[PDB]
């Protein structure tokens, strides 16, 4: 029985495990419990605290994962499997893990939590791609991740129901970074300073932690890789809630508020997954059917709103996009499009990928993407059409959502820091005219080429040191660069005067200016103003 | 006669003229001007379609400049160099339709190929007898037999009431139709070729060059054409029936007239020619640049159809055309009307100067329109920036009128089976009078076709003088073959055709050619393709 690995938390004792990390040991407590299961009549309810238990708890293993609709559009396929859920799927699945250098810090350390992505539908704090042995070792910090309720059991809601009030997998989140407030320093971790960090949805629910006031004295700073609060797919109107909630309720045979929400309790869990998909208004990519929504509680407005009439002034934010954004919701619904082949497309499927892509637009609208992502020199050139079908996805979803939140952020006395990533992994499984997909930063960040066993460069493993340490001085100090490096180059703080930001490449940080300037104009302006 | 220069003395279908032998930098030239092509459209004439002159006995003295149209003249800055250069330079007359002819001197041994101009001026100013259009340089160095004609302008020319039988529209038009068919019939007197006649113009006289394409009887009185600067699609070179009609019937009210259309012309006919000018400009909708109010009418007559519905379903296989553009389009624009600029200072104005030039400069704009451009024009790294705002105003100026026309007008025509060449023409004179901010202005590229370099007394440099030449080279080749490109001369880089597929055309400046590809592709997609299609 090694005491390092014994902890005392509010709801008892827990039992953890030494993990091996390339340079040294680092100490793991898996599978925590931070709130009653939520099942039964629990479904759809706002999550309860944690009842404390007897004994040692045995925090050694990964618990399961929420339950979850399972991807086989490549089944075996590395490139999507390493997103599956890789423990068993069970409602009962509340619970966090923390990683902590061995022997537990002496001094109180800054606190990371990350909050997994996978459009509110899917994901894991299990997954290997979020493994925190290698920030915990080498950048000594204290790391956190939570599961939260996905899909239907997440966000199903009926707004003003007392059964169904939506955004219950936010408060799984809020509710864990509560547990992190009120037990982190028994692991060696500083409650006064905490750095939520996330990806894709989980970047917009750090998003929506900022915007709600409950959160915000749970954490000091916040990183938002790949995903915003505000955009087109990250929350929905009350309304379309309701009517999401409802049509789903009949596909399986259900049934008044109480009584939809009653009948939809009976319903095996795969039941609702099976469902989940029939219920958005029109063919799409990178549109998902549970999601916030705009309830007037947790989010008091929408996040336009909330964004463009906030202070956040003692906030400190790094935000990011990568490449190529779009690249891999292509293949997941667009005619022309493959992993298997360059995915050259006719411009007749770029003016349908279109439809799909910004399925909201009205015809106008469409044509004016349509006419603003031509390249008109070479209008009918395959090549271009499928770069251009990319961009088209990446910057009206991911790339200016970012830019817009960075400028009212800055605008609105927050410290920005914005990046763009451009380096593609030696590994990486998916064809070259992907690019640098969504989501694939995040290894790097983790520090997964530290480990021997992976085949990464020696150069990936330089570069990836440099991301843990701009994310971990970030984290400490609410700024990325070395307070002990002169020659750099610095990382300058993202303002709507300037705009830097800079790219995280192989190469020396590079300074740029304007992220999309005049496409973003183009999605955040006047597309608007043709309402 | 028996005691003057007997190679001065031709006879025409009218009579028999008198030329003047003119002094070149290289050499005399022959020069017939003032010769009558038209009877004086006066009195019951004015706004009448132009009848041939009446042949005249004795031998006509045909060695100065005639009369210019009655016209507006320029106020802006009286006695600048800048604006006077295209004022009117002879006495202002409704007895105006003249043309002129230069050639070699002696006169050419065999049919040489004709070059014919047509002033520019937004068709309500200007005149064949401005000193930059002098064809004393053409008709010397390259051996042209160069022709230039006076054509009715503002109400003179275009006020018209469509329908009616007293100002059926256009007949400025037909007063250069007139003196293409006088060429036809009477240029070989002076040694040109019929069966070899190139048309050019500039602004105006290009979109006017351009109408003559679209017009069936127009197409028999030439072979190929330049237009500078110009087309006749586009937001200014024409209005509809209806739109002629409300500006007619609103100047006469300003004027005192009357109803029905005879009365109301009738009424109009008795008025001082000045009156009419006094009046012209209060007749466009909106507070505007680049709009002129009397100008070609889409009558169903001259023009079948509008120059955008010609020009998408033409057949323009064996046509030759060169056209092209200069640096800065718009510039000259914004002096005559944009609150914050001026030839006199840096026009560094602010982010609400542009919005409210904007909606002068795209008159037809509605709010979201106008939105649009401002959002595509605004660089959005520097949104409040004084020298960006300046110039990107220009641009929009620019494109909306001239440029995007242009890309339009020589993507129908390759696709429809023309040959087009194509340029932007980027020297700015030394001896520009302009600020710099205005870069190339519109119209100062004629100055060079002409060969004005070439006049020692003018103080252009040595560079500009062989720079003249390289244009002249091109401009007459062009007309001579439909090939701007020297037979002979592999070694300078070759002007290559314009085509929808390769979208090439060259620069024109100092340097040797350079070949470029798409003419402002991006930019001009918006104002050909989205801007109509924002319709609703
Ligand atoms: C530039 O000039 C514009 C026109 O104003 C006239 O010309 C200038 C040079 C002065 O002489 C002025 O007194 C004249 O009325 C102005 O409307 C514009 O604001 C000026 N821009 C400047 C100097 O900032
Ligand atoms: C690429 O693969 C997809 C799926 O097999 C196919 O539909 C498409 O036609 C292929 N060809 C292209 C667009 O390059």
């Amino acid at each position: 029985e090694d005491p390092q690995l014994l902890v005392r938390v509010r709801g008892g004792q827990l039992r953890g495990i030494r993990l091996k990390a390339p340079g040294g040991p680092v100490s793991a407590f898996l599978g925590i419990p931070f709130a009653e299961p939520p099942v039964g009549s629990r479904r759809f309810m706002p999550p309860e605290p944690k009842r404390p238990w007897s004994g040692v708890l045995d925090a050694t293993t990964f618990q399961n994962v929420c339950y979850q609709y399972v991807d086989t559009l490549y089944p075996g396929f590395e490139g999507t499997e390493m997103w599956n859920p890789n423990r068993e799927l069970s409602e009962d699945c509340l619970y966090l893990n923390v990683w902590t250098p061995y022997p537990r810090p002496a001094s109180p350390t800054p606190v990371l939590i990350w909050i997994y992505g996978g459009g509110f539908y899917s994901g894991a704090a299990s997954l290997d791609v979020y493994d925190g042995r290698f920030l915990a070792q080498v950048e000594g910090a204290v790391l956190v991740s939570m599961n939260y309720r996905v899909g239907t059991f997440g966000f199903l809601a009926l707004p003003g129901s007392r059964e169904a009030p939506g955004n219950v997998g936010l408060l799984d989140q809020r509710l864990a970074l509560q547990w992190v407030q009120e037990n982190i320093a028994a692991f060696g971790g500083d409650p006064m300073s905490v750095t939520l960090f996330g990806e894709s949805a989980g970047a917009a629910s750090v998003g929506m932690h900022i915007l709600s006031l409950p959160s915000r004295s749970l954490f000091h700073r916040a990183v938002l890789q790949s995903g915003t609060p505000n955009g087109p797919w990250a929350t929905v109107s009350a309304g379309e809630a309701r009517r999401r909630a409802t049509l789903l309720a009949r596909l399986v045979g259900c049934p008044n508020d109480t009584e939809l929400i009653a009948c939809l309790r009976t319903r095996p869990a795969q039941d609702l997954v099976d469902h989940e998909w029939h219920v958005l208004p029109q063919e799409s990519i990178f549109r998902f059917s549970f999601v916030p929504v705009v309830d007037g509680d947790f989010l008091s407005d929408t996040p336009e709103a909330l964004i463009n009439t906030g202070d956040f002034q003692d906030l400190q934010v790094l935000v990011g996009v990568v490449k190529d954004e779009g690249s891999y919701f292509l293949v997941y619904g667009v005619p022309g499009f493959s992993k298997d082949n360059e995915s050259l497309i006719s411009r007749a499927q770029f003016l349908a990928g279109v439809r799909i892509g910004v399925p909201q637009a009205s015809d106008l609208a469409a044509e004016a993407v349509v006419l603003h992502y031509t390249d008109w020199l070479h209008p009918e050139d395959p090549t271009h059409l499928r770069d251009a079908m990319s961009a088209v996805v990446g910057d009206h979803n991911v790339v200016c959502p970012v830019a817009q939140l960075a400028g009212r952020l800055a605008a609105q006395g927050a410290r920005v820091y914005a990046y763009i990533f451009e380096h593609r992994a030696s590994t990486l499984t998916w064809p070259l005219w992907m690019g640098v997909p969504h989501g694939y930063e995040i290894e790097f960040i983790f520090g997964l080429p530290l480990d021997p066993s992976l085949n990464y460069t020696t150069e990936e493993r330089i570069f990836a040191q440099r991301l843990m340490k701009y994310w971990t001085n970030f984290a400490r100090t609410g700024d990325p660069n070395d307070p002990r490096d002169s020659k750099s180059p610095q990382w300058p703080p993202y303002t709507t005067a300037a705009q830097q930001y800079v790219s995280l490449n192989l190469k020396p940080l590079e300074v740029r200016r304007g992220l999309r300037a005049q496409t973003c104009a183009f999605w955040n302006r006047f597309l608007p103003k043709l309402l």
